[PDB]
């Protein structure tokens, strides 16, 4: 998260910490967010060999008794998720058990928020602590500079005279408006100029409510 600020520990309980594990590289990172006790949200860009993910944290390098790190069993890419046009960015994660409910773990030109624990520069490292910043919902031209960005499939999020942003590390986060859950962090410019393109959650309603019920 670029200029936001720290967030109140455990304000947002719903954020998830995951940890994504490959074959031929070391540990990757995104956000995500607990939809039920045991189903998480996140970008599909986040698909690995296996993932944990870690609720209840602030700071991510201190271990509490807030912490519940949990198995994930399976993961649901998208199955239109492209990785050329990034459309459909997507993906549900069936925890192995269901989570327990804590005060720090529960399920979830407007101004929305966005929390992550992604790098807070362009050159510098993911933050210890989970952040979270004010962005301003922008109409869809203020995207057309990203080629395959579309209105129906995506939000476009930020005003390009702020540095505000969410960033690398961020994937898979949610973008609240009114405390509604709009978006997911997807992705946006390598030198973090917004706005940046965020998944449209009302569109994959239906496929989420379909893996939900299937699983
Ligand atoms: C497992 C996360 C992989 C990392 C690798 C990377 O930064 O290129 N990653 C990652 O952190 N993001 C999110 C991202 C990246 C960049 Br550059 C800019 C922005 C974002 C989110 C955003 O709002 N801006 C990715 C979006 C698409 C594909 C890979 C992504
Ligand atoms: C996070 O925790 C580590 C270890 O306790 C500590 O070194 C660091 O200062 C903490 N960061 C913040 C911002 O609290
Ligand atoms: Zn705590
Ligand atoms: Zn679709």
């Amino acid at each position: 998260i670029i200029g936001g600020t720290e967030c109140k520990p455990h304000s947002r309980p719903y954020m998830a910490y995951l940890e994504i594990v490959t074959s031929n590289g070391p540990s990757k990172f995104c956000g995500g967010f607990l939809i039920r006790r045991n189903f998480v949200l996140t970008a599909a860009h986040c698909a690995g060999r296996s993932i944990t993910v870690t609720l209840g944290a602030h700071n991510i390098t201190e271990e509490e008794d807030t912490w519940q790190k949990l198995e994930v069993i399976k993961q649901f890419r998208h199955p239109k998720y492209n990785t050329s046009t990034l459309h459909h960015d997507i993906m549900l994660l069936k925890l192995k058990e269901k989570a327990s409910l804590t005060l720090a773990v529960g399920t979830l030109g407007r101004m929305c928020r966005v929390a992550g624990w992604g790098r807070t520069g362009v050159l510098k490292p993911g933050s210890d602590t989970l952040q979270e910043v004010k962005l301003r919902l922008m109409d869809p031209q203020a995207c057309s500079h990203f080629r395959d960005f579309d209105h129906n499939l995506q939000l476009c999020v930020g005003n390009p005279r702020k540095t505000k942003s969410a960033f690398k590390g961020d994937s898979g986060g949610p973008l609240l408006c009114a405390g509604a859950a709009q978006g997911i962090v997807s992705y946006g410019r390598s030198d973090a100029k917004p706005p940046a393109v965020f998944t449209r959650i009302s569109h994959y309603q239906p496929w989420i409510n379909q893996i939900l019920q299937a699983n």
